[PDB]
């Protein structure tokens, strides 16, 4: 019973999620990407945008652009591994989307302009059944971080779900094992060295909301705020008002690291922490949280689909020798690749549970 | 008789030109910047954008934002070295600009949205007397490159002048001397290694017009076309259909180089050419054309206001030892800085000429 | 009869070549890498360096480090897909190497310290049969370019061969067809936009031989000289004194592009040339010279083992509309990857022929 | 009574220090740089190196190379603002240096090969009176951080002094006011986002000591260790065993930032801390410690000679709303520029104090 999904906003995130679907070989069999919606319907451009990626390389599948009617001037259909995907024209209000007429049940909202529970619900008024916002949402939409609180998802109450942010999906797992393994977390501050994103500018440009963020991205270290910290609070209730962090945008196309600094509740050691994370990574967090014993650098995580991959050497080596409460944990993440796979995971999960509960 | 000027579009180019004026110490005395126009009138932001620049550093003048009336919520006035500059609200049609009302004669069109002779004339219909487009223009506007064909300016026939492109202001001078010194130029192809611009994307983004140009700028070598070559033909009649070139946008915030390859009309030597360029650079091209005997690198030309600075060493060392016709000439240019100083020069020239002829 | 090869110098070049072998699935079966030589024998480190590459990624094979005798403190043997590779200690003079005792017939010289025919012969006096220099050589060593003049290899006369430079292996193919297809080549100047290399400095450093080359590599456009052009003369005699070029080091970790400008012997067209290259790329040049009609960028050629991949769109779009003699041809190349495969190819070629002539 | 100083090792560090002398306009008048010592005495190359700096641009003084005698083949004397500086040939053992014969009293040890108290003392045996090492030193060499503990310099007891590291000169200040203002500091962990340095590599190279540090610097986020934390322990004894930190080398040629996360001894607020730092910056720390209310990015600190410049906004905006103990303070520093100025300051201080005590 192919999950009928539709992508709204075929940009970095959008394509990444689609590529995530194809990559896992779900296209056609498990998931049915009925269509993608964007300011353009030029299937040839998307084809080009999917066949070539500066950071992730070439896709393992074949992509081709075709016309729906020999009548049309430019291709408006995308064919991936045989499957046909319609390139729908973008709309102002989601409610004006032919989701219903297309048979789309799950809508992947990745335009970044409908991060509000209310506005996002327009997709349901357009014929959709469920909406996954590929970013942090407001308006009180249920936020889920695969591997930490998917079970809290209710097919009957939650219709607009948020997968949180790429950053949150790296911290939450760590924090989860930290609290689950009773290490406790009195308070904690986290710093994130992040790769520049699409919202940044190549040369000092305009940015009325984030002045610093409007400066030459590839040649500056740009500080910035991040709700990723507080956000972990919605996913892990016991951490509300206990966390907060900041971000440092630095000259790299992709892959970011997280430097979590926290104070435990009871005496403990960095080795105890180190072993727990690894243990958890080999058990209830396997697939979501991983680790490494090697001397790696950002590029070594490109295309790593774990939400958070703990740096053992970095952590063990940079903590006070005999400290018992004040600690620093380091974990990496491929902000683009990993988050993409999680989006898909959430959809499949939602789909399954939505079907089971009938 | 302060030149009443206005700036339409206060972005990279816009400010750059305004900073050039102040930098030259013309603000207030020689040139009077009555006001600037943009999608925002937040003088504070503008002050910020001017007091801080990733590539050029801190300005030599002081900048402060003030309120026209203590009644306004956010500053709307700029104050450079005493001179007050009004921050006007942008309009859809240049004609709807209070140029006459403000007493602005010369308008610097740097929005990039009115590069067409016709649309640009709107400023005049708006009360403006003259217009200098800070970019290549169409609609049959007089294109002028200081130090090459300014004399061809007619105070009564040319009302919308174009200062050409940053690149053309580099190749033009070289070609000019190459022709004037009777070296002759049968045909010629020019490659340009260019720093990425504001139109490029930090990460693989959208770009329907220039597909490659949409790819991550700071981490790729991106080929593109350039009218800079053919354009020299408008500035130097004898080169029509003789020149053409391409570009390669590379990972640098600013500073570009030109690799001109041509064939002479009569047997000569690279040594001859070398000496001619240098001679011209110390004479009729001084201020516009410069040269260097040092082993410089892109960075070394940052803030160099010459339109084009010939690379003697690079040139002498990379040509065929005994060649007499096929040659390669190399020259750098601070694509941002220099171009800006030329626009001002162009405005001061037209001004001085427009006045002289009464 | 597995070819007995040895690698002297295990740096970027060294490893790359080895990896090229493994990558081609020749390790153990076709080619037998008896041992590698370098200032260090820490197999663990080598393993690390092979398993993680910032530019090429993770290898398709398994690499592990082991000890020759449980007696040694640190691993001194590499195990690739089962095959055992010895980590010999480096020597001052190549003749002091146990090439004979080791059973090494073909020695890949990639230290860069023995680029001279004489010094290189040291290896043979050390027991080696043939020597292939992974760089341009002097002393009068036969220089070969796979796909252009390998047929000029004399098993009985050539005991020290040079696979030329990465840049040459890109130009030669193009120049080769251009001449074979009788387009003729009166003269020509080529410009190469090259990615920075290991010899360059991260920040302004010391470089008494190449002043420019000593400037911050990832933040500048650095000109330099290059025999790559004149060198094509040694592979293609008919072009001696006709070719020459320069280089521009730019902010990228890998992949370079060649911009060849030349004048033909007879009247022709850019289309003729475009078709001739593609045709050759699909026939006698397949494997060595490829092409592409896509809007690619540097990143798109990573791990492209073709010596030279002609850019059709770039070429066709940036030449004079009706030109008949002055043309520009653009071609990309993975200076690291491709060159590495050719070195391997050359060794196998020589091996096959050296074996055939008994 | 111009201070007689000599520079041993004229590289990045070497030159920066010298340039810092000239920049402050002390050359000839206040400080007499008698000569510099390096593996090369090519004044022309040093002249070049000082006249062109990628990150710091052109100098505010003139630099020319001359010959000690018309007989010498290549210049060996440096002339800055009329002052003559001798270029002496390097030696294995500092003690073989003609310091005494040249009349040098204060030697700035910046080769990076004599960071050990014992080895460095050779300079004195060579005729020198005092030695200032421009890096962290071992062997029990007094370490001073201008603005924090210069008063602990003993003319009669300390002959070999260390100016610590660029990073310590940024952390010490903050920590100093944090303790002096009685905010206390139970424990603290500092993370530093650092620009790549000269010890790093352009492309994946060799680094037996620091494996990750051997990876492509300009295209990776590379974690490393740093004694900068523990080092502040020697400068401010009250913090022994309380601090520690790690580093993140990122893709930038200069300018680093420190992220200090500490726990106060008594309840307070980030606003309290904020005000204290700002206050101290306008009083007893002026010149050493600075702050900023602006939305600045790394590039804005280029050529800022303050040891550490506190980021108010970044701080006030990224802490827990009502926290009273767990805090995060952010501060920048031009790792090259600043440190250089401090080295000079220390020398002057030592000189003044040495003189005073007769
Ligand atoms: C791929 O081709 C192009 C071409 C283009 O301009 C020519 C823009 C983009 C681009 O920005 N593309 C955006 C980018 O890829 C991503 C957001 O980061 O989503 C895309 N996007 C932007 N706006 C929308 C939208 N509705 C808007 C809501 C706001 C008002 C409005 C009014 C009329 C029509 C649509 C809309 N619906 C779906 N995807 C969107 C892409
Ligand atoms: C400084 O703060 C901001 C804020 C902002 O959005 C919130 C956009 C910009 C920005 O893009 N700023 C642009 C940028 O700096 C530069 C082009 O590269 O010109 C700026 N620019 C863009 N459009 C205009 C304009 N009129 C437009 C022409 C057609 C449409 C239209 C409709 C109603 C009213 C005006 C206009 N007039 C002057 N400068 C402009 C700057
Ligand atoms: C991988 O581990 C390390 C560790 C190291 O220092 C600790 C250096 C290197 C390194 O530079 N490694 C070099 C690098 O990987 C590559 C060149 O790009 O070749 C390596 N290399 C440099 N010199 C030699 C050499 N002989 C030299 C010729 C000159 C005189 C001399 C005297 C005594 C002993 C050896 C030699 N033989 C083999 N490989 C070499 C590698
Ligand atoms: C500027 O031109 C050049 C040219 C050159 O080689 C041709 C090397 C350098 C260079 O490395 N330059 C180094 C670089 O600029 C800086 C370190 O960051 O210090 C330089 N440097 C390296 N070694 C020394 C030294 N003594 C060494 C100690 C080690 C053994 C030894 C043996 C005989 C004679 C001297 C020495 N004394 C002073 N500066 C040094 C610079």
């Amino acid at each position: 019973a192919p999950i009928k999904v539709g992508i709204n906003g075929f940009g970095r995130i959008g394509r990444m999620v689609f590529q995530a679907i194809c990559d896992q070989g779900l296209i056609g069999t498990e998931i049915d990407v009925v269509a993608v919606v964007d300011m353009s319907t030029n299937a040839e451009y998307f084809a080009y945008q999917m066949k070539h990626d500066t950071v992730h390389g070439r896709p393992k599948y074949t992509v081709e652009a075709v016309k729906s009617s020999p009548s049309v001037e430019t291709a408006d259909v995308l064919v991936v591994n045989g499957h046909r995907i319609k390139c729908v024209k973008a709309q102002r209000n989601p409610a004006d989307l032919p989701w219903g007429k297309l048979g789309v049940d799950y809508v992947i909202e990745s335009t970044g302009l409908f991060t509000d529970k209310l506005k996002a619900e327009g997709h349901i008024k357009g014929g959709a059944k469920k909406v996954v916002i590929s970013a942090p949402a407001s308006g009180g939409a249920k936020t889920i971080v695969m591997g930490v609180n998917q079970h809290e998802y209710s097919p009957a109450s939650h219709h607009v779900v948020s997968n949180a942010s790429c950053t949150t999906n790296c911290l939450a797992p760590i924090v989860h094992v930290l609290t689950k393994e009773n290490f406790g977390i009195e308070t904690g501050l986290m710093t994130t060295i992040h790769s520049y994103t699409a919202t940044q500018k190549t040369v000092d440009g305009v940015s009325l909301k984030d002045w610093r963020g409007g400066r030459a991205a590839a040649v500056n270290i740009i500080p910035s705020t991040t709700g990723a910290a507080k956000a972990v609070g919605m996913v892990i209730p016991s951490t509300k008002g206990k966390l907060t962090g900041m971000s440092f945008r630095v000259p790299t196309p992709d892959v970011s690291v997280v430097d979590l600094t926290f104070r435990a509740t009871r005496d403990t050691s960095i080795q105890e922490i180190d072993k727990a994370i690894k243990k958890a990574a080999q058990t209830y967090m396997k697939g979501i949280l991983g680790f490494t014993d090697e001397e790696l650098v950002s590029a070594d995580f490109i295309n790593d689909n774990r939400s958070s991959v703990y740096d053992s050497k970095a952590t063990l080596q940079n903590n006070l020798p005999g400290e018992k409460r004040f600690f620093k944990v380091v974990s990496w993440y491929d902000n683009e690749w990993a988050y993409s796979h999680r989006v898909v995971d959430l959809v499949r999960y939602m789909a399954a549970k939505d079907a089971a509960s009938s």
